[PDB]
């Protein structure tokens, strides 16, 4: 339970099926962990890295000991796919973050202006 999240939101996408989510995970513990999956009732969620403006899926991204994992625009991000409609300002998406070596963490991601 030494993992916590802040800086969590979704910019309003120009899409009725896909969106990027940002958040920062902080690890106050002595041992590193991995984000192993993310679940949501809104759609399917995967972790992407950004590599010269291209996106790449990654299965098990590291959250370093006494460190933080930042998901932000043009870097690492959650990718929501198979959404049913365009997420809009006023709505929030809940996800659950699952870890290799720690309990799950629920996060709320409000949809913000793009
Ligand atoms: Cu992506």
């Amino acid at each position: 339970a030494e993992l916590s999240v802040d800086a969590a939101y979704i910019p309003q996408p120009v899409s009725d099926s896909m969106a990027a989510g940002f958040l920062t995970i902080t690890n106050e513990g002595d041992s590193a962990d991995e984000l192993t999956s993310v679940t949501s009732e809104a759609g399917e969620v995967t972790v992407h890295e950004t590599i010269d403006g291209t996106m790449k899926e990654v299965d098990r991204i590291e959250v370093p000991a006494h460190g933080q994992l930042v998901f932000k625009s043009g870097g690492n991000h959650l990718m929501f796919e198979k959404l049913k409609q365009q997420p809009k300002q006023g709505q929030s998406v809940a996800v659950e973050l699952h870890f290799a070596h720690s309990d799950p963490v629920a996060v709320k991601l409000p949809v913000k202006a793009a």
